[PDB]
DNA sequence: GCGTAATCTAATCAACA
DNA sequence: TGTTGATTAGCCCATTACGC
DNA sequence: GCGTAATCTAATCAACA
DNA sequence: TGTTGATTAGCCCATTACGC
């Protein structure tokens, strides 16, 4: 069970796009300046620039057009999250459980951590990229 | 269970190869001609053609160059394969048993109707079609 | 079924103990 | 420096499944 | 795993009753 | 003319699965 996908308004959608054409790698404190602005939470923005991007490399590479790229220092990144050894053996005893949890397993994760839903999932990203 | 694929030797991919620059619409003639020639039914001499016409029709089409198409007068068809009325008895029996027979189910009716393997394959895909 | 948010892997950057 | 949290790209024309 | 023979569908040509 | 055997093409850049 995956998170139920959600639905941008055309008002949002046009924020995206300008902020895109702006800057399409922008770092934490504009995505979260966006995310405040129209309304959902950064890890969607997140996701939103992450496929952006992907849809426009896509693209540009079918129109033959060469892909400007990263244009301006780059931006800052987000703070290395800290994780205590009490949060990580959480993730480990439900990571032996079940690898790829869904959208329930992390929400509670959360909970039982206090870290966000958004790092969790990154965290296990990690976890079965370095532990076959 | 499928049919266990054949491997060309270089001598057969060469032959067909020519041949298919010569004309690639054989009509049933020159296939059983050049069947004859390097030793294989020609059934598979005319899947070959059927997949080298559509290996080359996806090449050309990625190379952008036009496909040149039939050249010269289109050759004589196969002769309509008369099927009795048991014959098509039998298949329509094997036909609702399993609408997908392997190689091992078109072998044996093949032996209880006498028809050529090949055209039971065809009736199949043709029944199919026609038949949900 | 289409559009695409959600997800994934493999690699690489980079903070921190 | 190792470990691990963070970010990024992801590359083309029926589909399936065997022989090499 | 790659190359590709084997297979498939949807449509269309075309013989025959 | 209907039925059915015969022949041909097959159309593009991570994958998955939901909301519309």
């Amino acid at each position: 069970g995956r998170r139920r996908r959600l639905v941008w308004t055309p008002s949002q959608s046009e924020a995206l796009r300008a902020c895109f054409e702006r800057n399409p790698y922008p770092g934490i404190a504009t995505r979260e300046r966006l995310a405040q602005a129209i309304g959902i939470p950064e890890p969607r923005v997140q996701i939103w620039f992450q496929n952006e991007r992907s849809r426009q490399l896509r693209q540009h590479r079918r129109e033959s057009r060469p892909w400007p790229g990263r244009r301006g220092p780059p931006e800052g990144r987000r703070k290395r999250t800290a994780v205590t050894g009490s949060q990580t053996a959480l993730l480990l005893r439900a990571f032996e459980k079940d690898r790829f949890p869904g959208i329930a397993a992390r929400e509670e994760l959360a909970r039982e951590t206090g870290l966000p839903e958004s790092r969790i999932q990154i965290w296990f990203q990690n976890r079965r990229a370095r532990h076959p």
